[PDB]
């Protein structure tokens, strides 16, 4: 189920991450990268590389912090994926959640409909696979940490999701 | 599901087609447009418009002939959809099959992995909502009509799909 740009196709550095998540997962945390937006497969693969680069090389994480990334190209970029604990929401939320990040800054722009679809589609895929609970809950990054993430314009949107829980 | 770009989002003219498909549908025919290629959402939306516009204004059809279109942006473009008989494989095949078209000429080029993924994902999303049959059969366009569609290279690939039938 789902179309996902695999690690190898956005030319990801090999993962060093080992800590597994306990399936099915109850919580999804939605962030923004607060970085550059991109609207083409070519530019969005490059941006996935840039986010992973910042996390592995500068913050010294085992991989890109996010389980999945969303491009404005309307594609899902594989991060740690469904089975591996992420680094996106702190030490209380990272063990019990999937972290999906919209590549961009959504303080003043909304992500386009294709990106919102790609994200909702991904989560349904999670349920279908048994990676997420049928009764999964969606959180803002700001609901679980002191942050503007995932941006006012995007936060306002995810609040209207059927699985949103403050 | 399956993260399909809706009619309205690619600035489609309204359909005037009435003839429903008898679901669950048994066949999938795979064509190329033999038209211009596109690899950005902006360009691929303009290309679906261009194909629809030819079918409607020039050939006088009720809508774009294809049930679905596949861009090299890795997105699926809603044509006539799951429920409306197409105009893509001729009258033997139009009322019993779903038509999906790769936007481009694939005689001497291959479509990218994300276009092929998008296609496969679309088919599983058909099964899933009951539009296609669990055990559907994929046919080449050149396998049901005197045409080179869907191109030498793309025809070689669909040949190796699990569900492919010669
Ligand atoms: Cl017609």
């Amino acid at each position: 189920c789902g179309s996902i740009v695999p690690r190898r196709e956005w030319r990801a550095l090999a993962s060093e991450c080992r800590e597994r998540l306990t399936r099915p997962v109850r919580y999804v945390v939605v962030s923004h990268t607060a970085g550059s937006h991109c609207d083409t497969p070519a530019s969005c693969a490059q941006q996935a590389q840039n986010v992973q680069s910042y996390h592995v090389r500068n913050l010294g994480w085992c991989d890109v912090g996010y389980n999945f990334l969303i491009g404005e190209d309307g594609l899902v970029y594989e991060g740690r994926g469904w089975n591996i604990k992420g680094a996106h929401a702190g030490p209380t939320w990272n063990p019990i959640s999937i972290g999906i990040s919209f590549m961009g800054n959504y303080m003043n722009r909304v992500p386009p409909p294709r990106a919102l679809r790609a994200a909702q589609n991904l989560l349904a895929c999670g349920v279908a696979l048994g990676a997420l609970r049928s009764n999964y809950e969606v959180k803002g990054h700001r609901d679980v940490q002191p942050t503007l993430s995932p941006g006012d314009r995007l936060y306002e949107i995810i609040q209207t999701w059927s699985h949103y829980r403050a």
